[PDB]
C-alpha cells in the first residue's frame, strides 16, 4: 500500500485529464505494487509560498509500506518531479516531497491494520 | 492529546451535520483522553483516487501522543471505518488511516509543547 | 529545508497580506535556515474543531531537516502561536503543532533527495 498527496498553487484548471490515473499508474510501477494499493490526492488553487515566491510550488508525501529508501527515493524523486513538470509546469527546484517508511501496524485498512 | 484528519471525495453536502461531534467523542472514547484534547479536520471534495477508481474513499491520519499501538490501531480502524460507511457511506475498503505516536516533545500547543 | 503547513477554519479574508512572508522569515530566522529553503502552507476555511468547539483553532506541522529538539520545537511554538494569535486572532490554547525532524534521504527535491 502506498498513498501520494501533491499540495500545490497551480489552479485547478491548470491540472490536465488523467493526471490522477498517470500518477496512479507510474507510481504503482515505480514502488512495484499493484495499482488496486495506490491512493493519489490532488489540492490544487492553495495558498503557498516556496522560498518566498508565489510562483508555481508544490509540497508532496508519499506514504509508503516499504519500498522507501536512500537509491528509492531518489529514482521516485526524478520521476515524480518529472510528471509536475510536464503536467503542471511545476519547476523541480520548487518541490518538495517527504518520504514516510511506514509500519504495516500503523497502516488501516477495511475495518483492521495490515500487520 | 491526538488529532484526526479526514480527507475524502465525498461532497460536503454528504457530512452529515454533528459528524465533527461524534469524531470527537468517539476518538476520546476510544483514546480514553478528555474530549478537551481530541482535534478533527473533514475536508471533503477532495480529487482523489483509490485503486485507480474515484468512487468514494478517505486518507486519514491520526497523531496521538501514546496510545497508539497493534491492538489499539486495529480498533481504531474498525471504528473509524465504521462511522464512515455509516456517515459518509465510503467503503471500509476505500479508507486508509495513518497512526503516528507523537513524542509529547514534538507537540506544541498553548505557546510551548507537551514535554 | 523546512516546510510549515498550518490549517484553519479562519476565514481565507481574515489572513493578512504579507502573512506567508512573515512565516518565510520568521521561520527562516528562527530554523537559521536562508529563506530560499523555507516552504509554507496555509489552508483557512477548514471544517474543524478543537476540543469539541468550532471557535478558531488550527492544526499545524513543521518538517524539518534537523534544527528540531526539545527547547527548539518550545521556542518554534512561542514564535508560531504568538503570530496565529496576532495575525489570525487564534488563542494559543487552540492550536496544535506537530514536529518532524526529517532524515535527509526522505525528503525528494530537483529530482532527487537531499541524501
Amino acid at each position: 500500500p502506498a498513498m501520494f498527496i501533491v499540495n500545490t498553487n497551480v489552479p485547478r484548471a491548470s491540472v490536465p485529464d488523467g493526471f490522477l490515473s498517470e500518477l496512479t499508474q507510474q507510481l504503482a510501477q515505480a514502488t512495484g505494487k499493484p495499482p488496486q494499493y495506490i491512493a493519489v490526492h490532488v489540492v490544487p488553487d492553495q495558498l503557498m509560498a516556496f522560498g518566498g515566491s508565489s510562483e508555481p510550488c508544490a509540497l508532496c508525501s508519499l506514504h509508503s509500506i516499504g519500498k522507501i529508501g536512500g537509491a528509492q527515493n531518489r529514482s521516485y524523486s526524478k520521476l515524480l518531479c518529472g510528471l509536475l513538470a510536464e503536467r503542471l509546469r511545476i519547476s523541480p527546484d520548487r518541490v518538495y516531497i517527504n518520504y514516510y517508511d511506514m509500519n504495516a501496524a500503523n497502516v488501516g485498512w477495511n475495518n483492521s491494520t495490515f500487520a
